């Protein structure tokens, strides 16, 4: 298999746009700018219904994070069925779900006892770690950050904060809920260069929440959780400085507040650590985890101090939490990361950051590029100087690096996230970045942009 | 494989239950109640982690109708496997999740129009109808019924109305639910015996809906959604009177309010129809459903009048929704319900309708058998007239229905449901009914009970 | 001064309806059925811009308890303009302030420790109410009655349960107010008559609030307070069961719930004792009063068991509460109360009933007669058995009593309130009775109903 | 009269401040920082208890601007006592309120129609206005800013922001509030000199609200209001950038968002305007105030676009609102600012600014000094660099004050404000600011605070 692109969509992809455009809800697709219609997976590949072959930089969102399709996430799955699927796990025990919570419990970041709920997603397993800090706490606000991406159902919408069409008519939502900006080094309301001034930014985020929220409006002791992407995913792949989360943390014992910790896009290997947290030397009160968790079959799990555990049974559940099949997945995910795939995203890190460099250095609509591990984010200016979001730009180079088989998200207002699978060899992700690199310059020589 | 049990919990299901403590949150798991480890799944039976065998009348809360491991389900699950398991659903597009939408839309009750929104779970496709409600109408208001179970996320919460504990430390959940009597003919605020005087029954809850609360304080113009179950479930097993929906949806109509029909329980063919609301007479504006769904693996729908869809992208998704495999196992899960399994749940209602009714006449500590196909709730009372909730003893038939090779879930306060599998046998249902009528009697003996 | 009316609205009187209509809010005012347009006032008589001299039954919504120009009271005005009229009461200190809070803490019913906060209206009083519960139980729930009526700010909204468009585009208001019905002995959910069933309609609404509302869906433990009136007002002068309170207090103290006593209409004497809850037997732990306070002069005040004080200052104030000059008029008031009008309410109290009594046996339109002191509702309604609303011969009643020179009030669907000053003679009331009675009489033969 | 002053607080003021503490609540009155114990008022002084008299710089918080003890304001009271003093303004009609709306309509600020609502209380008016916004505009959502003060009720508690305690244990409160930094000149997150460079200030203000709020998690096209103070009361005496008002009305008019300005404190002339938005050219939608209107008796009104009315009846109301004894005081207190009061607030202005930025030059403590007309605050600082709050000095100097006959408020963390009632003569104006430089004097030689 290799890039392999003739018309795309072909007239197979166009019959099923247009019966989820017929059958299907109005959500986030777009025939415009993602025309890939998914028939089969191969390593790195994506094989479309037309038999278009495309490189994937994707992982579907974050998700394939083990491969597209891994032959031992799937011979896990297979075994499991040929056992028992669903054990109703909240009401009935199986051993299933219970060797998946010790795994998980024994890779949580730091050394503390911890216990484990699972869900079936990652607003599943954010709405249970609100309930966590709320029930343990007795406390019923929470801070969380502009850019912020933490799911759309009642409780996460009030969290999430990256595109108000997320919360169009929705009012209300949970209430308790206050909003401060992140420090996000490439644009902040301070205009700080985050990357060489990252204490001058982490200080202005500190003191906007001690000075402008506790001082004024929020009642410290009333703050029963901070929820924090390690790297905003959804609102751009936003790193912030590295020392921000030891101050934040300095803050919230200070006040008795539970640092929650929204691995949902970063975790399971991604940046190169079983936790993307685990770069910036904290331990979360709670993590919660999803998508790449089950190597593709549909988990979540919020990994907490055990202290903060439900006192009385029947505050918290759900149906297909602890799914037999799901665990099985799991496990398997797990043991394909420590033995080789996050050593992989390491060893691949420095050709992103290079390759990455010298994208910016030649091409003047690069406003910034940023990274960790295998988790990379190009944001596209129309000038370096006011920063305006290129986003008509950016979507042409999504659409030129399909035309060019390379299968890419947005991210932010104009950015492109380079996530591709943590399997994924040098000589692939070289093919990829190439590609990447091909549309940067069409759409830059389409619109006149300098080139160096 | 027949029953078969002898030390329950064996060694092997202690050691699994001490570590399920250990690593796991405290959820709605009962080591003394529900001391079920379940290690595998044949037919109709359950095999423990000791060898133990157990015929199963849980369907493990009713997410197992078409058997606990379906040979259809799981060959339809193998061969996605061989092809690609999640292809990011809301972002990129792929046919297997267009074909589960064009069924469910087929399937949908009534004959309107209609679209669907996938998710992973019940609470998942709850939460999306209160946002289709709310985009839909502009208004923000529900209704919902005391007794209702809709989920436990921060939307669902405020929906849901059976035991406070479901709710402790949470408040504030979503704004906006106000709660009135369900038409529950065996318990209600007036003391009607809904049975006897259906009509009675539902001309008060209608009647508190439009004196009590539109006449003083709800505007009936700000509500978007009456949501309610056909049956209550987790509020147990409650079938209200058969006219009951018609006249509620002629008051809806007055005041353009959505009739939202949650099926997550009582749908995918457990009534001895595809949804529960057919036995009603009405066509609900939004229908939700998962668990018998996906056949094991985790999936939520959102079936909708189609006028009520998003007008803007982004406004709802998901990563998991449209999840291949979970929409694989749902096609092959409909095609078994629609090719004999619902007509085999109507063959057998006049069965568990005859034995619960024959029990009822000779065990006193039965205070009302109720159901539809193969959903029947059996409530214990201390004593008929008062009707003080028999605990107690409802948990210790649980557990003698248990040591005699019965898998049983209470429901309620002092209930038990019956839910067997839609490919039980008439053998296989006579052989559970013997076994919950011996534990009857045997907790009828101990604690005293008449038996006539 | 005796009761004089000819054209009415007169020029004047139609020429101040139009410039009110243009320069100020659409409230409450009704140019078709109150078109009374008052200049001055004397004893217990209006005096309006065209001469008209009506008797009043109106006291203004229950304000002008000591009369509609008490000398006692006007003297006290003066005297205090002399020396000072505000004073900061919340920065500074003044004497005047700490007078009226001794005096309202000895008044408080029963005999427990007390403090009080001033404020400057009913609405007022009650907000202060919410936040001293919300502080002293750190609780955020509240239970309120159907019908209720306790004020338009965003916090009391929430309480009033009286008519939807008191609502209308205001959700959302303050979260956590779950509404029930109250004991109206006349019209209630289980169609109880209450005067001759008091127990069983009280046993039915406390059922309602343990068995509905605790046993589902409000932890009992996270609810602050019980808001009440002892006598619905605005939602029809509706006189509960004598024992009501007593089993509300019961089911209270079982749960750590305080009980918050509306006196805002009720209370300073109208029902010939200084608080209406004294009929009643129990001691509430917070206590709201307004209107007849301030004998014309806006002032409020919430009188609270000491221990519920707010433990640190800042948490509440207000810039007008102490005022000294309602300060005077406050003591003045209570002096006048205490030294007569009272005791002057209780002499008054079998005329009313007497009479209002014949008024039912004679007239079919008369649905209800019901009351205490010196306050009573007479409900008007097209059937007796139906118990329809006679809304439209109601406000006919007002308008015609209008017209032979008695100024009366709505209140409910349906219903007239008689509140006199307590000021009036056994003569005017008997004068006022007989002008209500041929209103009635005129209303009655002009639309057909029943004179026996 | 002077200011003379022996002991204070002296044995009367002592016995009334322990009987305050014993019979009230706990507010925010201090017995170490507030000794003032107000027995009479006669022009700008107070006499106490113990007959200490002092100079008024407070106006009891800006509400005696026509005087302590205006003679036409009396008369006018003495005048309405003598016909009516409540009529029940929102239930029945009369010409004084109505005479009064003309007058607050024809004096509102810009030349459009406008109605009135009135009320008794700044937070009644303020409540006033969320309604109106909410019904008129059919949107929810409301942006304050951070320092503000709006009242203290549940939903004016939400657009506050000046001091946590003010929420204490109050969450939640009316949902639905979003906050931004106000443009204090000398305090604001991005370290901008507000006064040197106001347009750099505005624009991070518009900017925060354009780019973090509105681009991210606040759609809008659903925030009904913008609430603000013209200059910020409570929160320090913040006097805005001159152009903030033209770009925030450009931003709310591009979205159909109203312009909420609440005078409640800077209004009735304080300024040297009518209403203190005056000096910043811009018209607002609702203009809301209190205090000083009633010149001593309690009074609130909400001015506002005349279609912005409420569209039908009894979607707001109150008892109290067009009390006559407030109208007439009202009307009597217009005519006062309109024939003299106003002009005198003009003529002090430049006296203030010459002793205030003379007395900044020599007393290092003065962070900073601000004010228009006759209201001026001085914000006191350990550190002219660092900026930090000397509160304790800020307490010594109102108590060095108060010692020396002179009445002073703080304000801020670290303020004071200078609001003299504005028939203060030249004389009396140059004396209180020669008493407050010698407490000023005395703190700093205390604390060794250079002196230039
Ligand atoms: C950071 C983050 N939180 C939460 C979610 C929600 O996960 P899901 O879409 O599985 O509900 C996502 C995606 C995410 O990236
Ligand atoms: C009626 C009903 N609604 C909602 C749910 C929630 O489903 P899940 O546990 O899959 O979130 C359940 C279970 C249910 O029975
Ligand atoms: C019982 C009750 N509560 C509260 C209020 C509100 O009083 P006000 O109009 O003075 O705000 C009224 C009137 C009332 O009758
Ligand atoms: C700006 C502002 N708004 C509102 C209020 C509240 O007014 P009151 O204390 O009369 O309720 C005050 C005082 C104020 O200064």
């Amino acid at each position: 298999l290799k890039p392999n692109v003739k018309e795309i969509p072909g007239p197979k992809a166009r019959k099923v746009i247009e019966e989820h455009h017929k059958y299907m809800a109005t959500t986030t697709n777009d025939p415009n700018e993602y025309f890939l219609v998914i028939e089969r997976a191969e390593g790195v590949y994506w094989i479309d219904v037309d038999g278009n072959v495309l490189l994937d930089f994707s992982s579907g969102i974050g998700v394939m994070n083990v491969g597209l399709r891994n032959p031992k996430v799937i011979e896990a799955i297979k075994k499991q069925l040929d056992l028992v699927l669903h054990a109703a796990g909240t009401d009935y025990y199986n051993p299933y779900q219970v060797e998946l919570a010790k795994k998980l419990v024994e890779i949580a970041p730091g050394d503390i006892e911890r216990k484990v709920f699972l869900s079936n997603s990652g607003t599943e397993a954010n709405e249970a770690a609100l309930k966590i800090a709320k029930w343990s706490t007795n406390r019923k606000m929470f801070i969380a950050f502009i850019g912020a991406f933490h799911g759309r159902t009642h409780g996460t919408m009030s969290l999430t904060a990256s595109k108000p069409v997320q919360r169009s008519r929705m009012f209300p939502t949970m209430p308790g809920v206050v909003h401060v900006p992140y420090p996000n080094p490439y644009r902040n309301p301070w205009g700080i260069d985050g990357y060489e001034n990252p204490d001058e930014l982490i200080n202005r985020v500190i003191d906007y929440i001690e000075e402008y929220l506790f001082e004024h409006y929020v009642p410290a002791e009333e703050v029963a959780g901070i929820f924090f992407e390690p790297i905003q995913g959804e609102g751009g792949y936003v790193v912030p400085p590295k020392n921000f989360f030891k101050e934040l943390k300095k803050l919230a014992d200070k006040h008795g507040i539970l640092l929650i910790d929204d691995e949902v896009q970063m975790g399971m290997g991604r940046t190169g650590r079983m936790w993307a947290i685990e770069h910036f030397d904290i331990v979360p009160d709670i993590v919660t985890v999803a998508k790449a968790l089950g190597g593709g079959i549909p988990i979540g799990a919020t990994i907490f101090r055990a202290d903060l555990d439900f006192g009385v049974s029947g505050v918290h559940s759900n149906t297909f939490g602890g799914n037999t099949v799901a665990a099985a997945a799991a496990l398997a995910v797990i043991e394909e990361l420590q033995n080789g795939l996050i050593e992989n995203a390491q060893k691949l890190e420095p050709l992103f950051r290079e390759r990455l460099e010298e994208m910016k250095e030649k091409y003047e609509i690069i406003g910034d590029v940023r990274g960790l591990g295998l988790a990379w984010g190009v944001e596209f200016v129309k000038d370096r100087k006011t920063k305006e979001y290129a986003t008509k730009e950016r979507g042409e180079i999504v659409v030129e690096a399909l035309k060019r088989g390379l299968a890419l998200l947005g991210c932010g207002k104009s950015a492109i996230r380079l996530i591709p699978p943590l399997i994924i060899s040098e000589e692939e992700a070289k093919m990829g970045l190439d590609i990447f690199e091909e549309a940067i310059k069409v759409v830059s020589e389409r619109h006149g942009y300098k080139i160096h």
